[PDB]
């Protein structure tokens, strides 16, 4: 049956894909693996049950663990990367915790491989921390593996997929060569000499009291003072434009915060929590005209909000803004800025050089924007966006920087960009519709111009126009144009439909919703006596909320706002801008953060 899209509705929950926390199948044993979603998520989240920590939602290890404990009744240690469990040399009885010998056997070795033992996949370039499976059968000529984080589809079977078993000249193999562009070869696998595996329809074993998980630490975030003695003079490749640009903008003992891994986990947690709190109630507002209203978005623009709503849930950048304080361990999120990505690049980028210019940068602490690239990668790899794509900005070195830090992302998975200073790229073609010099047809607009400004220029051009207007090549291309024209599958990044999420009519929504949740701070649309209390700011809709208040606190006489970014769907890094009386934008510093990391 019918459709009027005729360029397919993009999304993130892509097809061959069953959503996070879903069950893909069982494991011989009925041990659960769990959707991570696809293979770049994190969760942030632990996963504990009787304060046994199973490992993180739901990546590789922590499947090898709970399944480790479910087959044999051992548990599996603390390990950094899946990598390190074939260097492993003992594991735990889940009651005695005496230890218990383990066996490496080495792939590519005349030992047949055989079911129930740790596969384990090397470090390597793509695939860095490694991989971690279970074998669950081995066949003539192939194996069966059980996991999580490899593969998102439902489980046909009880395992994941079948991996090929090489057999020549009296050596096996393991190969896996399903994606032959990116063949893979395990270390080989670990097996438990003399633990039987538990019958079929045991119950779960209980652990030994000791073996209970750790409270981690506390999360902290330091402002520290530093003694550089190595320093780099001039750092900032001026033949990459982005450096080039914010080198023109601004000019090229020293100050930063240091976090310790618990604070970046929190963060990761709460801003996807946060996420996924946004959208929801974004769902709310769309289908509801009554808030549509509320939030000042003209009737005449429903339909096309709503289509956008409907057709592309896709989207490449956004940004939290949170507060931290020390001693109460307390974030609290006060706005979600998800349709303009400034400091995408100060957080993605210069922050990093900035370290390696002056001997920050270590083994022990990462720079807190590690991840951005990787993942701005990934959300253009799922955008959806195929073909061209048009970057378009104002005349202000800032956005032009930005749109070529997200241009470089783009074409590093496949994509043409065209970075697009004001709209004289632009022509109407003798159909009207919008198209660049090389005669391309306007796809997908990535940009920093703002829908507001955008329903802005449609007015005065209705005006300046007339009604009965219809575009011809002897007509300029206006902002309108672009974003507003009778092409309504040209994707756009960020899409109308972000605008919700940035409106504060949105948070007495999400407090109403989520009132439970730590990061969430009481939002209303009329003043209650809770709040008179409490403290409260008076926030404008263009009437207006009232949003609970949050003691700032100082650090050698600085506050400090911190900013999370969400790229594509995944909590991909924060930065922190700074101030001695009031952070303002541009004008304030932005100070590098540094993650202290896991030395076991
Ligand atoms: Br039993
Ligand atoms: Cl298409
Ligand atoms: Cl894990
Ligand atoms: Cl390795
Ligand atoms: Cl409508
Ligand atoms: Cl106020």
């Amino acid at each position: 049956h019918m459709s009027s899209l005729q360029r397919a509705s993009v999304s993130f929950n892509k097809p061959g894909h069953i959503p996070f926390g879903a069950v893909q199948g069982y494991a011989p044993g009925g041990v659960p693996a769990y959707s991570n979603k696809h293979d770049h998520y994190f969760s942030g989240e632990r996963n504990i049950e009787d304060n046994i920590f199973f490992g993180f939602k739901y990546q590789c290890v922590e499947f090898a663990r709970r399944w480790l404990l479910v087959r044999k009744g051992l548990l599996l240690p603390d390990v950094n990367w899946a990598c390190h469990i074939f260097q492993l040399k003992e594991v735990r009885d889940a009651a005695t915790t005496e230890s218990f010998a383990v066996l490496q056997v080495r792939n590519g070795t005349t030992t047949k491989p055989e079911a129930d033992a740790l596969l384990v996949y090397p470090s390597t370039d793509a695939n860095p921390v490694g991989h971690v499976g279970t074998i669950t059968e081995v066949g003539d000529d192939y194996v069966c593996v059980a996991d999580q984080n490899y593969r998102f589809h439902k489980w046909e079977s009880s395992c994941a997929y079948k991996l090929k078993l090489d057999h020549r000249d009296g050596i096996w193999t393991i190969i896996d060569d399903i994606d032959a562009d990116e063949i893979e070869i395990p270390l080989g696998w670990l097996t438990f000499p003399g633990r039987a595996n538990r019958p079929e329809g045991a119950p779960p074993v209980a652990l030994h009291p000791s073996l209970h998980f750790k409270e981690p630490p506390k999360p902290y975030l330091l402002r520290r003072n530093f003694l550089p003695t190595e320093s780099k003079a001039n750092w900032l490749d001026m033949n990459n434009p982005a450096e080039r640009l914010f080198v023109e903008e601004f000019g090229m003992v020293v100050s930063y915060y240091e976090s310790n891994h618990e604070f970046h986990l929190r963060c990761v947690a709460y801003g996807t929590q946060l996420h996924a709190i946004f959208m929801e109630a974004t769902a709310q507002v769309i289908e509801s005209d009554e808030k549509l209203r509320l939030f000042a978005i003209p009737e005449e623009f429903w339909p096309r909000i709503r289509h956008s709503w409907k057709y592309q849930q896709t989207y490449i950048s956004g940004r939290f803004d949170f507060a931290f304080n020390n001693e109460t361990g307390e974030v609290k999120c006060f706005e979600y800025n998800a349709d303009s990505a400034s400091t995408l690049l100060e957080c993605g980028l210069i922050q990093q050089k900035w370290a390696e210019s002056v001997g920050l940068d270590k083994q022990d602490t990462r720079g807190s924007g590690f991840a951005v690239e990787r993942n701005l990668k990934m959300a253009w790899a799922n955008s959806g966006a195929t073909g061209r794509v048009h970057f378009c900005v104002d005349e202000e070195r800032e956005e032009q920087y930005t749109a070529l830090y997200c241009m470089q992302a783009a074409e590093a998975v496949g994509l043409e960009g065209k970075l697009c200073i004001l709209f004289d790229e632009f022509r109407f073609d003798d159909n009207g519709h919008v198209v660049d010099s090389d005669g391309v047809r306007v796809r997908n607009v990535w940009k920093t111009w703002m829908w507001e400004s955008a329903i802005t220029d449609y007015y005065a051009a209705r005006e300046e126009r007339g009604e009965n207007w219809k575009p011809s090549p002897k007509d300029k291309v206006r902002l309108c144009d672009l974003l507003l024209g009778d092409d309504w599958e040209i994707l756009y990044f960020e899409p109308m439909w972000k605008v919700i999420p940035s409106n504060k009519a949105i948070l007495p929504m999400i407090y109403h919703n989520h009132p439970e949740h730590p990061a969430i701070l009481k939002a209303e649309y009329e003043l209650t006596d809770e709040l008179r209390k409490h403290g409260y700011a008076k926030k404008p809709i263009v009437n207006m909320i009232y949003q609970q208040l949050f003691e700032l606190k100082k650090q050698d006489d600085y506050y400090a706002i911190i900013g999370g970014w969400m790229i594509g769907d995944a909590f991909s890094g924060t930065g922190i801008r700074e101030d001695k009386s009031v952070i303002t934008g541009v004008d304030s510093p932005f100070a590098a953060v540094r993650i202290k990391t896991d030395k076991l």
